[PDB]
């Protein structure tokens, strides 16, 4: 019973799951968190770490698996990498070269790169005779054409500084789009999907014949959809006007746009969609506005991403919000009557326990579906495929 | 033979036309320009002004009409106003109140407001017994709902500073959409149009049942489409990353994004589409990229604006580029095969001498058309309607 250990080692946390190689089912999950009073929390023991660096938290995690006699079953380790620039177009077996290449991306997302590389260094220490794989949030989007990835900035910003759209959630978009060809019985090589990955981070992606051809996030995760706490698309003129008017700097505004905006910023209440849905139900006008705005920007990006398709066969919702928000999905879909969508509300009402599920009624011009995303499973599948290779 | 004098009094120029009230035909046009060595240029006399303020240039223009015995036929003056904030939802007869209200908008576009108000002050001096009208580039878009005009910034930026989408080209979008109901034989009250106003400034607008319900420019003219020298939509994260990396300030970057970007910035060659079309024809790769990018962002915004419509009946091109670029229109339309568009290329080939013209073939799901825009005529029509009122 070999397992894969999957690690997502971010700026404040290390999330992990242990997946059985046979079924890709989760056998254990957890999170080392607060990385002054750090602590380890296996789904049970909410145990304390305090002043722990990344190698410490992971040594702790390794001892918990040693505990459960898992250590010798760990045949593969999969690392989620936030950003692979233009250097990674698919998941790779980690070697010194791959490490050097991940380091060259550092400037594009410095703290998050640093954390992912800290997790790699830790795992390489803790499991030296285990093959390790790197899976990148950006890599699925590397099939975008230049017309879709370039900004309208001076060419120099692109050719010298690598300013261009990267996109994120690639691993979710990819996983969900593969499940969609089966659920919808579509030929992958002749197909058009829009995937809406709606979570606290949110993005759209157009998949044409199995490849990503447009996506809503940009060089960073701040572009595109309005999100929990992120502004999404915002007029740079307006941002420069705000600076002059309030005396805030780019750095001030960047924090505002990443941490105080979005659902939180409009609502004045919360980033959490469930709190906002309940607030609206109680007459809260700003919560309703936050939601309607959220919805409007989703519909807008969905239709816009469709323009990169030759034919629209499906729209697929996923993520915390796409999977669980009955109201958000219906409002989005009713905002796309122009594309010929017809919702089956009884199907749309079903909770996420129902898994991969069609929610459009028969007369719909485009199939609409909900497909639970599973990034850990995608990473493990990549790892397992890579486990057959001679390095 | 009463006439309307139409004035557009910007930061460097005063453009004017004199239109006959009967036919709305142009009888005279011109431009006072360079506002250290200023000069007056009636379509003839390229005459010099030098060190001329706004009142001087206009006194010069007034004397040229006195010259041609027009002065006493001037029954109305129409002023193009760049920005009316939330205060103006339609064109108005200018009074002290209207002047006070235009001044309150100043902070939203300080130099351009100042110029428009300078032109009002000049004209009020030069024609005191003549009714004057103000027509605002923003006012057509005041029917946008909050979900379409809000940014995902903290609510305070909207409620205290008036940060929100305004949109521009309103006077063109309005004029063209009215001509479209006739050309396409559509019922205005039951209709969906997207208008693409493609010039050196460019924007999209969705008109649902005769009202603007979405538009691509934002609080300022920098948002949305990529344009001649403007970047269009750009990830604020990327802009903040660029700042940190090059040490440029918001003010530096604002100039870059307004004056060195867009077609110019990608091509490295020109903002002028005709130069770029010819460069591409000669193997210039960056010109081709500038164009493909331009086209891709147009298609994306068109489809996205469609999401605000209940039914898409028409897509209408206008502006310097929309009216004259055979290649741009066809590339855009071929990028929207997803919406069921079919181009009649022989109709698309016709030059702009052919005026208001359908360019989609019969099997097309959406009618596509070219409608020459005429902001001066729209302003004059407003003025003439307002000429019947008791103030
Ligand atoms: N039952 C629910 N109804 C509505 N929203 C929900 C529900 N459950 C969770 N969510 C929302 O999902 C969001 C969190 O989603 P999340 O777990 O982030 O999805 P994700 O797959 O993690 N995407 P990302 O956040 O970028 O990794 C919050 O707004 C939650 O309120
Ligand atoms: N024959 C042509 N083919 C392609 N592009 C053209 C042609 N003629 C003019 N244009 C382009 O139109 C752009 C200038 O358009 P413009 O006169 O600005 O339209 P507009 O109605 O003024 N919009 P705005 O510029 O914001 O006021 C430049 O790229 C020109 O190259």
């Amino acid at each position: 019973f070999p397992v894969v250990l999957v690690i997502n080692c971010g700026s404040s946390s290390i999330k992990f799951s242990v997946l059985d190689v046979a079924t890709c089912d989760v056998l254990m999950a957890g999170i080392a968190d607060g990385m002054e009073n750090a602590f380890l929390s296996i789904n049970d023991k909410p145990i304390n770490l305090a002043h722990s660096n990344y190698e410490d938290a992971l040594k702790a995690i390794a001892f918990e698996l040693e505990k459960r006699d898992l250590t010798d079953s760990v045949a593969l380790i999969g690392h989620r990498i936030g950003h692979g620039g233009e250097l990674f177009t698919q998941s790779v077996i980690i070697t010194d070269e791959i490490i050097d290449n991940i380091r060259r991306v550092s400037p594009l997302a410095p703290l998050h790169n640093y954390a992912n590389l800290s997790g790699i260094d830790a795992a390489r220490h803790l499991f030296p005779a285990v093959r390790q794989v790197a899976v990148f949030d950006t890599s699925f989007h590397q099939t975008l054409a230049p017309e879709a990835y370039l900004y309208g900035l001076p060419w120099e910003y692109f050719s010298s500084l690598g300013v261009r759209r990267y996109g994120f959630h690639g691993t979710s978009h990819r996983y969900v789009s593969r499940r969609a060809y089966e659920l919808l019985d579509l030929d992958e090589k002749d197909s058009g999907l829009i995937v809406a990955h709606l979570g606290n981070g949110a993005s759209i992606c157009a998949v044409r014949n199995g490849q990503s051809v447009d996506t809503s996030m940009g060089m960073t995760p701040l572009e595109g959809l309005m999100m929990g706490t992120r502004s999404g698309d915002v007029d740079f003129g307006a941002m420069a006007w705000i600076a002059k008017e309030t005396g805030q700097t780019l750095s001030d505004l960047e924090r505002v746009v990443n941490k105080e905006s979005g659902l939180l910023g409009i609502s004045g209440l919360s980033s959490d969609l469930r709190v906002l849905e309940k607030a609206w139900h109680e007459g809260h006008e700003r919560a309703r506005l936050a939601i309607k705005t959220f919805v409007h920007r989703i519909a807008r990006h969905i239709a816009g991403h469709a323009a990169s398709l030759h034919r629209l066969d499906g729209i697929i919702f996923t993520g915390g919000i796409g999977e669980n928000s009955v109201l958000i999905r219906q409002l989005v879909i009713e905002h796309l009557g122009v594309l010929g969508l017809t919702l089956d509300v009884e199907m749309n009402k079903q909770p996420n326990s129902h898994g991969e599920r069609i929610i459009s009624a028969n007369p719909s011009q485009v199939i609409c579906a909900v497909i639970p995303t599973n990034e850990e499973k995608m990473i493990a599948l990549d790892a397992i495929h890579l486990g057959n290779v001679k390095a």
